[PDB]
């Protein structure tokens, strides 16, 4: 429980699934982001009841959830600040600057975070470049892990809703709402594709339902120009139809490190 008196609001960062997010400082020194949770946007009682595990998740490649302010309305979620914003926009804006080594390093950053989450049996549930953030030194970190569970918005929570991350979902999520470590694995593959395509929309020009239909029948994302065959093999392994044939994040990290060593 953070004392809201210790927070200084400094800048509007935009709006996300829970409403307004602001940049500020904690105790005049530490850079933070502060989600001000819009009333009715979140299952607050449920989040508060369950939130301690999420705060104890600690890793260099996670965007840390520092604490909460719950003795007030609206409630706040205080996290680590990331000066370069979300990875999807960062890729798009610096598109002509990246070397292939840096793209691989981004994949490694995310994979390390996810390997940690996997070891804690904690699901992200909405992994995608938009839910990775970038610090002032270009380090990529995974953000808002586990929060999708508390979203109150039928357009997001229903698999036929317009905000559901269909393009990041395996068949068993689309058909059965069966989330597991292996649905995060699928999403990580799509994320690697977002990285190597330098921020393109997966299945662009397909609607969500067309995407569902086509992946169910075995359609997969093509190899981006900048991805080597070894890199494509890694992302492709995430997309096995059967969840039990997909690798673990431990295995993916080993795969990524091996490519780095060869390069
Ligand atoms: C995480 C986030 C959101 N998204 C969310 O809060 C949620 C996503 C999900 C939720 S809530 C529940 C379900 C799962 C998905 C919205 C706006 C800012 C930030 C955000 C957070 N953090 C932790 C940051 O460090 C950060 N940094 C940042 C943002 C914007 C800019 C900068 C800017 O100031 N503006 C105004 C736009 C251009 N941009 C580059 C720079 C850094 N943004």
């Amino acid at each position: 429980e953070i004392d809201p008196k210790d927070l200084t609001f400094l800048k509007e960062l935009g709006t996300g699934q829970f409403g307004v997010v602001k940049y500020g400082k904690w105790r005049g020194q530490y850079d933070v982001a502060i989600k001000m949770i819009k009333e009715g946007s979140m299952s607050e009682d449920e989040f508060i009841e369950e939130a301690k595990v999420m705060m104890n998740l600690s890793h260099e490649k996670l965007v840390q959830l520092y604490g909460v302010c719950t003795k007030q309305r609206p409630i706040f979620i205080i996290t680590e600040y990331m000066a370069n914003g979300c990875l999807l926009n960062y890729l798009r804006e610096m598109r002509h600057r990246f070397q292939t080594q840096q793209l691989l390093e981004m994949c490694k950053d995310v994979c390390e975070a996810m390997e940690y989450l996997e070891s804690k049996q904690f699901l992200h549930r909405d992994l995608a470049a938009r839910n990775c953030l970038v610090n002032d030194q270009g380090v990529v970190k995974v953000s808002d892990f586990g929060l999708s569970r508390y979203v109150l918005d039928d357009e997001y929570t229903s698999s036929v809703g317009s905000k559901f991350p269909v393009r990041w979902s395996p068949p068993e999520v689309l058909m059965y709402s069966k989330f597991s470590s292996k649905s995060d694995i699928w999403a990580f593959g799509v994320l690697m594709w977002e990285i190597y395509s330098l921020g393109k929309m997966p299945y662009e020009r397909f609607t969500n339902s067309e995407t569902a239909e086509h992946i169910a029948q075995g359609l997969r994302l093509y190899r981006p120009h900048l991805a080597s065959e070894k890199v494509y093999t890694i992302m492709y392994s995430c997309w096995h139809e059967k969840a039990d044939e997909r690798p673990t994040f431990k295995i993916l990290l080993s795969n990524i490190l091996d490519v780095m060593d060869e390069n």
